[PDB]
């Protein structure tokens, strides 16, 4: 009722395994990829650490078959862009290898709800999404939810208040272009306008700004997506409906026409997206949106299928 | 640096005690009271069970020795309200115990934090405050931290989101007359008056007080629910964790109150106490009900025989 | 599924009921008695707490309906000759057992009523249960509580000291001192009297109850311990009062402690000891005295 | 504060692994990452820090500078090279010891109180070094050893029985890998030997299984992590919560079965803020005491070649 499969062995993929199998988020894990070797070799250095916990179940194979009956799905894999590729070659490049991975997946798993986290994640999602043939709900990507809960831990660093008490979100497009939602951050039920406690724009910029350094001094990242991935992992197979900023079906909310995927606060529970939480966006911010969307649905608009 | 002293017991200080030590809030714990065969008998049982928590020294004991060098003490002894009894009858039975018990503990722990948990908590924590001689920061009573706990569910409950997202306080005179803050209420950042979901309002905060009430008429006593709050109060305080919970704390200064009493307000909590005040901008009507309740509060204690 | 059912919200029951609920054994618990207000009471004292966790349901009733489906239940409603405080907790158990029986017909029952033994036995016989899905709390606590009194003497962690009471609970229960071991070394070979431990786990048991009238903290928890091993499929072991005929030569139908592998299915299995001559004599000693109390029950 | 404070040494595979599995499991709320590689240590400090909010508060610094990991509780030392194809076992030790020699005398210049965990390969070997090469009392040196084989022996044991891992007991000792001792003589299942075992649910198998599938997991990937990460996280807690708890650890040999070579080799040692409080005594049959006899004079010889 828990069995959690992870698409792709690299960096990103066994963080998130080790993330959920050691925070206890499932004991039954599938592990996909097409490298033989790499696959049997991971199975095997976590089945011998899984010696120190109790009814851990771990499958790896290059065979999708391994994966039947996942109640999630999280699709990691993917190609990094080339020197003087565009963007819409990444992502149909992207695309292709996702062509072979999503209906096998949707195959041995019908009733599985999907985590993208392969860059870039919003359009990718959209993309899984079309491929999967699954319900709009089922289809979610990792989007700015690890970038929403920096921002929190950094406001809330600032105050000297937890985190708990330091409340928004970063929606729309993975990166740069994300939107703090300033309009609803809140400390305790109190506006950020309104403190009386014992500028603020620099702490995005600061969350986005990390996220890229990150890659250019250690190659790539993995840890924060890694625990972004089983959190969010742990809030469906739990049945939390706790909100998540994550990439999600956005046509129709803001007065958004394109079909594209950009993140928002979304109640996410066994069933998927039960909800997308609806932010009284100020005009800036809705606007950033609307054209993360245009642009996102342009570049769609050329995807081969 | 995380020793606890509980005071009292009883079904409130036992569920906070078996709490902490079952949550893990703290390794050494006193108990203190006037009962020497029933403080050695649950010191036993507590212990007979050694192997099923995490390694803990446990005292106690009728001498307040034994509560030496406490970061907190939870103060739960105290009477339980008679058939008829008035408001002031109860207030002055509670106060004749507390002045047995707040200066020895103070004694013992110069430097500790009194939280209250006895009824009616905001005047005893008051009564406490001005027995113990310690800073207005360091003497808090439990309030209405379990009433927001449980207002913030009953939200959760009826929109299908997580307690998590759900966020709102309610302050003042813990009872019939607290406040729910409205205007501070927010689901995942959007107020009341913005809501647009998928899954009226007054009759939650209504049900949080009437709710509490029933419980203490069916079996006597409240005992589970305020233990868990404690055992989190206790929790942010030790881990110096800066979290905010509504908790009776002093509140001349705050809202233009010029009454030296107290009152529920989230406060943000520390290996100091009271580290802060969250200052919520009221509504009229939130800020004259807490006036008024401040008012009543400050005519009650000028009864009460020091 | 994880219900789990309290049968009695007595100082045990309710122990239990919050160990399970904050120690996270389950999300759902159902209790049941017989006084409807101090049900109701009880009922809403936890859900307020609740308000603290993450999706719990409790629901109390006088109806047994309320247990409907449950994959445990635990008994601990009783009473306060020793033949004669048997026969008024077998009434008891008369009208208890077979109502959880019919509500839960594939759920495992726990008996915490003492005397343990026997009432697990009547339990047992009155449920038409096999005998594979009704234990009880045996000598679980005082095993345990045995195992860190040896930790704290050696100065070494529990967890690498082992060992078994088993038998009847109580004065009469058997240390299994052939098995006691500290990482692997029996005690007679320690290169690093001890009766005293077990006399003690044993006598402090009932200095409790003279002291504050009952006990509860210390059962709630060893309850809830057997819950999670039962509800999570651990296949730990745990000395539990347990069908005692055809181990150890033991011929009569009785229940006793042995060291029980416990998971989804009940008993799995029972661990069986190399008891010496002594060890298991006094075994034998208290089958044959159980086998004759219970000649004498009336059901 | 730093009553708690861990330094890892080396961000490769193993390190980071170790350093992921204290936080996220609260052993330590105080980390200090060191190694030569400065961009390596800035991404991998930005990258623990991206993901602050999803675990407790902690305190981590990165630095080529040693100075970051003054006042250690414990260090980690998982620095080291990889066995190339062919390379002698003299060879591997002695580059292995190269860079122990700048490692370990700036760990004690900055933490002289600290307890050393060395995770390195071949670990009993380099224990031994590291000992030396510190100062240090031989009680505060430890080796990964067989901790992790311990337990792996253990589960499968509980595998094959149906019976979890919690009642099933016993130790590898002795040296790392193929010639480590499985001490058949001390299993026992809920304080059963195996000899008398008589339930529902080709023993010496499983020693096999353990060693070959520990060499199969460097074959396959090159190296291995989560599982010495978990294994590291298990010492690292036991040490500084005092737990007293008993772990098969590469231990200061001499004087124990009999032994007279000044080695280092696994025992299950009994563990907590000093270090090796005590060694836990095994009645050890005659097939037990040989191989760990000659694994310790097989090491004595070892030592001998190594330039110090």
């Amino acid at each position: 009722g828990n069995k959690v499969t992870v698409v792709g062995v690299g960096q990103v993929g066994m963080a998130a395994v080790f993330s959920m199998i050691t925070q206890g988020v499932t004991n039954n894990i599938a592990m996909v990829d097409v490298m033989a070797d790499k696959l049997k070799g991971e199975l095997m250095d976590l089945q011998h650490g899984s010696a120190f916990m109790r009814n851990v179940k771990i499958q790896a194979s290059t065979d999708y078959s391994i994966s039947a009956g996942s109640k999630i799905c999280v699709v990691t894999a993917g190609v990094r862009q080339r020197e003087g590729e565009s963007r819409l070659d990444l992502v149909q490049r992207n695309t292709d290898v996702l062509k072979i991975i999503i209906p096998q997946l949707v195959k041995h798993s019908p009733d599985t709800i999907l985590i993208i986290a392969s860059n870039p994640v919003d359009i990718l999602t959209y993309v899984s999404w079309k491929l999967s043939g699954l319900p709009k709900h089922r289809v979610i990507g990792s989007g700015t939810n690890l970038d929403s809960a920096r921002f929190r831990y950094l406001l809330s660093e600032k105050l000297g208040i937890a985190t708990t008490s330091c409340h928004g979100y970063i929606i729309g497009e993975h990166g740069d272009s994300s939107v703090p939602v300033w309009s609803g951050v809140n400390i305790a039920g109190v506006r950020l306008s309104d403190l009386n406690q014992k500028n603020w724009k620099e702490t995005h910029t600061m969350v986005v700004k990390s996220a890229y350094e990150v890659i250019k001094l250690k190659g790539y990242t993995s840890w924060a997506i890694g625990l972004s991935l089983s959190q969010l992992a742990r809030a469906i197979l739990s049945n939390a409906n706790s909100v998540h900023a994550v990439s999600t079906y956005l046509k129709g909310e803001h007065d958004i026409n394109d079909e594209v995927f950009l993140s928002l606060p979304c109640v996410l529970g066994r069933s998927g997206v039960c909800d997308v939480i609806r932010q009284p966006l100020t005009q800036t911010e809705r606007s950033q949106l609307h054209q993360s969307a245009d642009l996102m649905a342009k570049v769609q608009a050329g995807i081969k299928f």
